[PDB]
């Protein structure tokens, strides 16, 4: 089976997970979700890297996913980060998300253990055969130590009907170009979304479908506009939007994400600037950089 | 406990599987092969032991069986780190309860902590456990590199941290990790995390290796270190050069895929792994056949 | 008007019996002019500038200029890692009647960013010929920072543009953006065939090409579709050309392209040491790709 | 055999003053090298700014070097370009001037194939009597000589005496030493990075062609000499003590920092030729501190 509502185009926000006094801060979370919804965002990715999946426990995951679904109420698909480096454990998280009523799962290539390409394929196949959710492959070699080859992504697209697309966070334009080209040749409706905000414009140019975004946490309307202008055939306006957002795109990565984005959302009054070890709050220099860029972007 | 402060070879031992379960009889044979050949420590449930796919119940069985066989002859150090500081503490406590002599704690992978984050991660754990802790740096797998200055800060401040397994292959890092850590604390241990860097890490002033190659060639890796420690640098270098083909072959695919194929060729285990890992290709198996034969191991 | 838009072909320097093959060469120039190429770059990397002596240089540049008869710009590779020698080469180009010079960042000696600025400044002030900065860190060991490129753009009016062969999309993006903010009319051409489409999307002006040696009409088309406002057709030309773009770099350029031009009957497959002719594997690949491509 | 030195070969700078060779300062430097026990001199290497020294100056610099040295140690002349034809010419010029050997860089910028590199050195080998030193420096050239390629060279071209290995990867260092000496037992492998010298010696190599020895000849000599004497701990201690200076000399592209340093020491004018320019104030201040710390100032 499969859930086609996961086949979104445009911006899917990899939303942070707000904490306060060491627990989930769902009141702040709800404000953030509504901020996304009110600003034209087309999907919500919960418990991705940006949402600190490594440090959110099982009971917290269920609470956060359920609350998200309640707020969203079917307006846009809700896609849940649910991948580890164990194929068995990954299936368990996928099934928990399915049980909760999620539309889809975002499933990272196993990190740290560096599986072969055939291993990656078998990993997704095992999951694909045991769920009715739409599955999004998540490639981010900088974090995981492994890169899904475009040919491997294409084989997945052809064989695993459950897998609806891929979040491509390898910043190499050769990879972006070939991932878009090969997967869509294998299956014409396979989606390819940028996993890098600053690659979005070029991934659209390559023939892709949008972005699963960090920037949209703080600037959803602008990221939406970037994509919307492109799809409208207004390449020049899309590029101008991309240009305008550049300072913010870079500033959100001067330290490991989500450290800067949480500092920025705290500056804007949405959340407490609290993360879980081994992550720690942004440096004073990062915070000063964000303050200036946000003010210059009219967000503060 | 100075027991964990081993010099020489600590074998990062594989976890044998058969028909989807732990193969503890094969594991016992491997452990005895290690003991018979003079290795100075065992590291259980490291990367080579497929820690990501071995469940909690299996971890208990595997660690208990190891201690039963080893019977206090050499330290048993248990891999017990995740990318969550809270969960890592839990794993370390379980390891303590099991009777581990120490823990090997990988830098959090995938979430790319800052240097202050790495420090705080080890400080949090170090202050809350009675066991010796070995920092494990392996940027190629984790996405993060512990700077030599950060390792030195850890050595100076965290008395519980007994040393570092340094698997960053850059000789500049190797040189500086050894130098800065031992300046911070004279008996801070530094072991190579790469078999083919062992010789140079020894030259840099380090203490040995936590090894993949010793799963199949324990005696030769022990000889490499022993020749060095006894003042015979050129003989150590010769041992190194003779092992180089085997050292290279064991990483032509992601470890432990080749080492399990090798141990299977040698009759020790079934060639079985857990997804997302899969058995070695025919090309890899053929290479191992040749290299193991040349080495006098087949 | 060295400010060309579209395709500027980095043409190979044909040899035969260890001497310049000026006969084969002229055919190739015509092959170029017939298919709407917008410029010619002579004695670039692809033209084996390192192994072509000064007399050959002169004979080659003059023969080129006579054939082109002013139809399109002739831009001559004239750069070494010595600022003083580079000037000598640039003045020579200027005297033979070149329209512009392609000046590679000093290779091998890894100058500082200030060093690169003073390098182009010194040359720029002692010539009245259009200058193209040429950045290709993979070969030279140095990368012109976009901010350095933009400082060149703003300060040195003689510097007309940059050939950007750093394949990193981040660099491509920033080079285009900063230099054009510094100076609206500053030109940025791709130095990698397989980056052309993206460089165009980035606001660039075309490509100084290797592939165009063998498929000039297609490269021109790739650009023309883009300039006309047909982004999708352009991307398709780009995808269709992908096999050939890759095949031409399976060994160090121009080893593959010369082999290809030989398959197509244009030149003899001869290079000068330390370059040697393509392997059999390379040749077989090229034969297949060229056929699939309709060029053989 | 005279060319087959062990220990320190100084890649000596080329001094300039008011735009011309400063042979008077150069002679002072050469004497500083000899006095401090250096085992060879490499002239017109990267450190000697070979790209910007004209043909006439090359001759004047080489001739003066041989006159001062008068056969005490091998004088090896940097004589390689990215053109095989031109390289042969420079090699012949060096040979006619009386150089004891030539240091021949892998062709830079045109990225030759492994076979091309082999044919490049074969072509030169068969056409001169001088000992040739292969110079591998991928960071500057864009090409890396494979250890297997260097071993083929060792086996085949009896005229090639050794290699200056400036690829800083310890794997490459290890395998270049290992494979070349297996091909030919007396093939020399010298480090082309000061901060790799200790490890290259441990690998079984033969010393270093050095930048640091320009300012600290005796210290670099001691590093190698302690190792060769079987004094591993002492060699390691020299290595550790030289770390600050080794790093400071490359905070900007060599020879920018080493010229600033020699100028601080009063040996030369701080003048380079474009596209090189003098060291920044930050670099100058670091060198001052590091040199005083090292007892060189």
């Amino acid at each position: 089976g499969i859930d086609p509502f996961t086949m979104f185009r445009g911006v899917g926000t990899a939303i942070v997970t707000p904490f306060k006094n060491g627990e989930l801060d769902l009141e702040s979370y709800e404000r953030l979700v509504r901020y996304q919804l009110e600003n034209g965002v087309n999907a919500l990715i919960v418990l991705g890297t940006t949402g600190e999946s490594p440090t959110v426990n099982e009971d917290e995951r269920e609470k956060l996913v359920s609350r998200t679904l309640e707020i969203v109420d079917g307006k846009i698909p809700v896609i849940v980060g649910a991948g580890t480096n164990s194929t068995e454990k990954t299936l368990k998280l996928v099934k928990q998300a399915e049980k909760l009523g999620a539309n889809g799962v975002l499933v990272v290539t196993p990190y740290y253990n560096k599986p072969t390409q055939e291993g990656l394929y078998q990993h997704y196949k095992y999951i694909s055969e045991r769920t009715d959710l739409g599955i999004v492959v998540y490639n981010v070699p900088g974090r995981t130590g492994v890169n899904v080859l475009p040919e491997t992504a294409a084989r997945i697209a052809a064989d695993l009907k459950n897998v609806v697309g891929i979040k491509e966070a390898n910043p190499d334009i050769d990879q972006i170009d070939r991932t878009v080209s090969l997967t869509k040749q294998a299956r014409s409706d396979f989606m390819v979304w940028s996993g890098n905000d600053d690659r979005t414009f070029y991934l659209l140019c390559a023939g892709g479908d949008g972005v699963i975004s960090v920037v949209s946490n703080v600037a959803p309307k602008q990221m939406v506009e970037l994509c919307a202008e492109y799809f409208s055939g207004n390449l020049e306006k899309s590029a101008e939007v991309h240009a305008k957002l550049r300072p913010l795109m870079k500033a959100l990565f001067v330290e490991t994400n989500p450290i800067p984005v949480k500092a920025a959302l705290n500056l804007m009054g949405f959340i407490e600037n609290e993360l879980r070890l081994p992550l720690v709050p942004a440096s004073e220099k990062t915070v000063e950089l964000l303050r200036n860029v946000l003010k210059e972007s009219g967000l503060l």
